[PDB]
């Protein structure tokens, strides 16, 4: 249950570079850059559900740690990959050559995505519920 909760974006680095390199329509890129998105996570042991809401875009995912899962990414593209826990508080995966690291520290989730030289970091904070 460690990750469960509702969290909202505080700040982020390199949103616009990252999002162009992954092929997000620039129209979504401009609408999306200053949105403070909400993520909802339900962890139950190894099973995760997470919903990411950014404006009108709602992206809902689920995965079992250690198993092949299908992840809907930024673009709508669904990619087969594995998510691993590296200790209770860290989720790690690689899709489309992006390394995603999600780390919970108390009430703060830091998410770092790297595609080559591009490091897209996001910092989110718990918001009751
Ligand atoms: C009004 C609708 C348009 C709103 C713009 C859509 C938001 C696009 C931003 C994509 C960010 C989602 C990736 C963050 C999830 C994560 O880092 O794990
Ligand atoms: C749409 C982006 C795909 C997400 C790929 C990461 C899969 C495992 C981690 C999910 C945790 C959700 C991230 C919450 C914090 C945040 O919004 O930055």
């Amino acid at each position: 249950s460690s990750f469960s909760g509702k969290y909202q974006l505080q700040s982020q680095e390199n949103f616009e570079a990252f999002m162009k390199a992954i092929g997000l329509p620039e129209e979504l890129i401009q609408k999306g850059k200053d949105i403070k998105g909400v993520s909802e996570i339900v962890q139950n042991g190894k099973h995760f559900k997470f919903t990411i809401t950014a404006g009108s875009k709602v992206i809902q995912n689920e995965f079992t740690v250690g198993e092949e899962c299908e992840l809907e990414t930024m673009t709508g593209e669904k990619v087969k990959t594995v998510v691993q826990l590296e200790g209770d508080n860290k989720l790690v995966t690689t899709f489309k050559n992006i390394k995603s690291v999600t780390e919970l520290n108390g009430d703060i989730i830091t998410n770092t995505m790297t595609l080559g030289d591009i490091v897209f970091k996001r910092i989110s904070k718990r918001i009751g519920t």
